[PDB]
């Protein structure tokens, strides 16, 4: 393994964005945990995200995303329910942390073109 090394000509490092949702104990974060070990998706992802909810406010936790861990637990291989209640664990706090990576839907686009630059 290992961990960084000096400083790079990089910023972005990764494109994971972590997710601080502020709601109150017992308030729900939004949206469900979805997949599991016993299932194909051994990567548990977004079910779903609630249309009145903190996750879909951020925008960050969308349907499909993929979740790496809830509140700072990372998915060993729990099954679907074990992450389930996982999931209505982190959301007993009135904070949460999901980190999540940024996919598409279907054939992603290009978010870039030849074009002017910056500096």
């Amino acid at each position: 393994g290992s961990s960084g090394s000096s400083g790079a000509t990089l910023k972005q490092l990764d494109g994971i964005h972590v997710t601080i949702l502020h709601k109150e104990e017992g308030a729900g974060l939004g949206f469900s945990l979805a997949g599991g070990a016993d299932l194909e998706n051994k990567v548990i992802t977004v079910h779903r995200v609630f249309p009145n909810g903190l996750a879909s406010q951020e925008g960050t936790i969308q349907k499909g995303n993929e979740v790496l861990s809830i509140n700072g637990k990372s998915l060993k291989g729990t099954t679907h329910h074990d992450a389930l209640a996982i999931l209505r664990q982190a959301r007993e706090p009135r904070q949460a942390v999901i980190v999540t990576r940024k996919l598409t839907p279907e054939a992603m686009p290009d978010l870039n073109s030849s074009g002017p630059s910056s500096g």
